[PDB]
């Protein structure tokens, strides 16, 4: 019975792989809160690694965050996220745990980058100065896991999720990402019965979205493959696997989308006086399809879904 | 023997007309799908005017869409639909073809119009803005067949059906028409064991629905009516005749019924803290029955026939 450590297993991410490890005997679950264990903690980390006997190890904990917050806190972002990285991959190697899941984020990716990105994208270009201190943070995380399957013959390997959505993501007000941003307001405006919500932007830039439990499922399945076949699909000093479906749409379709999920009756308007962002973003998932993986929720289903959850936690935001 | 142009064949509605018209010999049809005649293209469609023989037109092709669908691609649908009605309308025409039979759509009329909508509310008031640029296509298809009836004595009337349902809808997820949206929820809900299903909204809003069937059935008795006998029933430029029922129900009454032809054992729920659409719309239906015709299929009967073809045909969405 394999011993599974998932770190921040609280977290959006962290879990939803709970979840479905859960969901199943041959896995036996080490979990520990911040309270029990705090990660940015050397000596802690290391002796929880000595005294308990971990087989994997989901490395989902992070110092996460919006716009605001990473333009207002980079120190805490950059140190934090590398401290953890380097805590948990050392004891990891340091106590012969050989399996290991690192989960970066998109925003790691050269800012003007060729769309779809590939991988091999990585390191190309200038970062997006708000998540410059956050990128260059995880893309040292990959290049530890990199540097110990190189030196000792490890096998961390690490995953590149696009945007998430779904349970306990930051419904807050304070949150920028866009679809708990947009649930929430629709919500708010369906309730108080408002003529209209207004976006800023044409609504015309394009993104791509993958629900929490799609990325749950495919961390695990990329954890899980044959060491062989994953070497064949990667590259000791490019290991990286992008997850996302592929699949962009606009931000007018995805605010439309949201308002008929809501049940929202007025009207949406995009105030195109306000600049747009890139007008595409999205991943090239043909390493992770060629891997035997493919998403099963679609926008719209994720989005009815992740709006049920919303209404029966919502005092909690 | 009339040669039958049904342009749109494959549709829900062109397909209707064509199950009809196949079972009787008087009649030879000419179609084409979208990969033999791309009805955007003008110098197509001349061509194949001229080069058949067509003694009359269905024009039953559209961009066809929901809620979001209408709201996420504007232009598409304004102009595909435009151009559409021109090359047709126009092609017939030139070539000859005196009578034609345009399918408006009920979304057509004023948002605030009075009930039951006479023919004569067209153009007495703002559109609902969902459906806007469609709208303002069909009014203008409509204005074209009058047009040339008024100019070159031509025979283009013009049919305006209410809600429609049957074969061949879109019983995909995206759909927002509430006939197909629920027999697929309440399916999934009886198949899953769902102890409720929730419906946004009171419940209390009155509705009229039209089988595809009786809709296809009154199309070709307006179509086959005496000139004389269609003159005396209307006027130059007021000439669309209403196709539905005259009999409107509440969602409430709908989701029950529908509930039932599924054999749902679940509760039915209506959260009444999102807001209803307007409280009644239906279409008054004295022109179309002082023309001697009356539907046949009533609800439960054309829910339950509906359902069926579902059943057989599932593995599509
Ligand atoms: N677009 C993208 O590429 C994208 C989007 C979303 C997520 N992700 C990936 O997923 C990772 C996790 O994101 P998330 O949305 O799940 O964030 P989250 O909900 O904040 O998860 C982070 C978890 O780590 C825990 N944690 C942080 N510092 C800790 C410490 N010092 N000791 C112990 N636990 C600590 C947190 O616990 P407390 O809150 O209790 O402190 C929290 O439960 C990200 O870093 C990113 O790589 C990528
Ligand atoms: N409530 C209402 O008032 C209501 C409700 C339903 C229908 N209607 C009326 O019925 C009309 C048709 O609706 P529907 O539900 O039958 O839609 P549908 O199933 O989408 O039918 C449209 C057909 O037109 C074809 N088409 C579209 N663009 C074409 C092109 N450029 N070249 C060739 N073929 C093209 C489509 O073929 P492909 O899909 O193969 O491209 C499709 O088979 C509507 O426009 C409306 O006037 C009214």
């Amino acid at each position: 019975k394999q011993r599974v450590f998932i770190a921040g297993h609280r977290g959006m991410v962290g879990s939803a792989i709970r979840r479905q490890l859960e969901q199943r005997g041959d896995v036996e679950l080490v979990l520990r809160t911040r309270d029990e264990l705090n990660l940015l903690d050397s000596r802690a980390v290391h002796d929880f690694f000595a005294s308990e006997r971990i087989d994997q190890v989901y490395l989902a904990a992070a110092k996460v965050g919006g716009i605001v917050a990473n333009n207002t806190y980079p120190a805490d972002f950059i140190y934090q996220n590398m401290m953890i990285e380097s805590n948990i991959i050392h004891a990891a190697h340091q106590n012969d745990v050989n399996k290991l899941l690192f989960l970066g984020s998109s925003c790691i990716y050269p800012k003007l980058a060729k769309q779809p990105m590939a991988e091999s994208e990585l390191l190309q270009g200038t970062l997006e100065p708000t998540n410059e201190p956050y990128a260059i943070a995880k893309i040292a995380g990959i290049k530890l896991c990199e540097s110990y399957n190189r030196q000792y013959g490890r096998d961390y390997r690490s995953v590149m999720p696009t945007n998430l959505y779904g349970p306990h993501d930051n419904f807050h007000p304070s949150n920028s990402h866009v679809i708990p941003a947009l649930l929430r307001r629709f919500h708010e405006a369906t309730a108080q019965n408002a003529p209209d919500v207004v976006v800023w932007g044409s609504g015309t830039p394009m993104r791509e979205f993958l629900h929490v439990d799609d990325m749950a499922a495919a961390s695990i399945h990329v954890m899980e493959l044959a060491h062989e076949v994953w070497l064949e699909n990667t590259q000791p000093m490019l290991s990286h696997i992008n997850v996302g479906t592929g699949v962009d749409c606009t931000i007018r379709e995805l605010a439309q989308t949201i308002a008929k999920v809501v049940g929202y009756k007025g009207r949406v308007v995009f105030d195109a006086s306000k600049p747009d962002g890139t007008p595409r973003k999205l991943l090239d998932v043909t390493r992770l399809h060629q891997l035997g993986w493919y998403h099963e929720i679609s926008l719209e289903a994720g989005l009815a879904s992740t709006y049920q959850w919303f209404l029966e936690n919502q005092d909690r935001f």
